[PDB]
């Protein structure tokens, strides 16, 4: 029983994984794939046990029988009394961010502008934004809405990958793993921060964590929060301090998924591992920390306080909520119950 195999997506996650595997005395081992979809396949086949996923992928995995096990949980003011592990999850805000200096750019004039997306099929980076654009546009030709973009996971020869940079050497352009410079919440923001794009589809937390010296990275050093603005759906523009009233949607937290015949086992090992390398672990700070990786969100988001039990032992639809499942369904009919593998 007692040994779990984690699936890392890309070289960087594999590096962090190997370290975790070592510090765990092999209670956790690693498997590597080039993409999130391939990691899902390895789990299906039973060659890997689990991995943490953005809601967009939880949906894909769910149609294939995988189940949400434990979810990421970040610090909250309200719901201060209960422990992190038993507290319900709040969800994150998906926002559209722009440069203040780009005066006059509103939600209603995004057509033909340049965009930065975390990656195709993800909640805040893709499903929410394109789901809304398809809807208001009446068209499915969402590949022709922005003049150019960087949407990791699309066809490299297409304009949707036009703005992506690849790795240190230009290799791997547009792959949906961290080797791509503008991949994920951080890459998408960098894409905008460096003015590669006009708008970026990330989450509220990303702006705060890479501005006002929160990120020591070279491209974020000098970034100032007041030089950014959120795009609201009412065609208005607000300070990043107002995400509560200028977001596109509230997304369900990323969560660890596994095959159901493995969940009980994955869950148990994870909570113990968490007591060891979690936020207040026996060994986190001194030897190793699961939720740390220098602004890179490798394996887990850097702002995870802990992985929380779920309660209501929800199926994937319940976890994602009727709201969002419906959003994804309506967008996917443009590309209807699957196991899309
Ligand atoms: C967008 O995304 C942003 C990034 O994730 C996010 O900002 C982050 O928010 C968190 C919290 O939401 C900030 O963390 C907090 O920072 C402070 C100082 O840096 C830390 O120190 C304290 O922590 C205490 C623990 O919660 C906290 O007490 C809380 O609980 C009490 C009692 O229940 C309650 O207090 C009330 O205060 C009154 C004061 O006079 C008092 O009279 C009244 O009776 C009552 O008791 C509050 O609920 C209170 O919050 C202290 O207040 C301090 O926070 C703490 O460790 C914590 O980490 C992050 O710093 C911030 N990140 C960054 C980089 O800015 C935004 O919130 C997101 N935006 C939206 C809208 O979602
Ligand atoms: C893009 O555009 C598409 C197409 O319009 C859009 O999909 C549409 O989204 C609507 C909203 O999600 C769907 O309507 C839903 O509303 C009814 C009511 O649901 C609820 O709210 C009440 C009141 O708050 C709650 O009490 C209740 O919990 C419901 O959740 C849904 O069904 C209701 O269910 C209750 C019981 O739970 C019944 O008593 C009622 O009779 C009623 O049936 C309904 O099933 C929908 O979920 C609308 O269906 C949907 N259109 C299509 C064709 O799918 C996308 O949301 C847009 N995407 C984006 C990204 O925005
Ligand atoms: C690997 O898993 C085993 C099982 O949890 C861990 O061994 C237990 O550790 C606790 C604390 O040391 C002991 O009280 C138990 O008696 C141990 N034996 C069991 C339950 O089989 C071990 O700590 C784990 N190793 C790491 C580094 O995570
Ligand atoms: O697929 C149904 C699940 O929805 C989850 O929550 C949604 C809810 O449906 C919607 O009405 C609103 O309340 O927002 C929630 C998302 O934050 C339920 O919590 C889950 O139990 C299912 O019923
Ligand atoms: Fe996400
Ligand atoms: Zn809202
Ligand atoms: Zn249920």
């Amino acid at each position: 029983y007692t040994r779990v195999v984690w699936c890392a997506v890309g070289p960087e996650e594999q590096k962090k994984c190997q370290q975790w595997s070592q510090q765990s005395g092999q209670n956790v081992t690693c498997a590597t794939a080039s993409t999130t979809d391939d990691c899902i396949v390895l789990v299906l086949k039973g060659e890997a046990d689990a991995l943490n996923l953005d809601g967009g992928y939880i949906y894909t995995a769910g149609k294939c029988g995988l189940v949400p096990v434990l979810a990421e949980n970040r610090k909250s003011s309200k719901h201060s009394s209960l422990d992190c592990v038993l507290r319900p999850t709040e969800g994150y805000l998906a926002v559209a961010v722009v440069k203040k200096a780009n005066e006059g750019l509103t939600w209603n004039s995004l057509k033909d502008k340049k965009s930065c997306h975390t990656a195709v099929d993800r909640t805040a980076g893709w499903n929410i934004p394109m789901g809304l654009i398809v809807n208001q546009t009446g068209s499915c030709a969402f590949d022709e809405f922005f003049s150019q973009s960087c949407a990791p996971g699309a066809d490299p020869k297409s304009r949707l990958c036009a703005l992506c940079a690849g790795d240190d050497q230009g290799l791997d352009k547009c792959v949906p793993n961290s080797k791509e410079k503008y991949y994920g919440y951080t890459g998408a923001f960098r894409c905008l921060a460096e003015d590669v794009g006009d708008v970026a589809f990330v989450k509220n937390d990303t702006v705060w964590e890479n501005t006002n010296g929160e990120s020591t990275a070279d491209w974020a050093k000098n970034l100032k929060r007041e030089d950014f603005r959120l795009l609201c759906l009412d065609g208005t523009r607000k300070p990043v301090t107002e995400a509560q009233s200028c977001h596109l949607a509230v997304a369900p937290n990323h969560a660890v998924v596994s095959r159901s015949d493995r969940a009980a086992h994955v869950e148990q090992v994870l909570l113990h591992q968490q007591a060891l390398f979690g936020k207040n672990g026996k060994n986190c700070p001194d030897k190793f920390c699961l939720f740390k990786s220098e602004t890179k969100n490798l394996l887990f988001n850097d702002n995870t306080e802990c992985l929380a039990k779920l309660g209501g032992r929800p199926t994937y639809e319940e976890y994602l909520g009727t709201e969002y499942v419906t959003a994804i369904a309506n967008l996917k009919k443009c590309s209807l119950e699957a196991c899309a593998f």
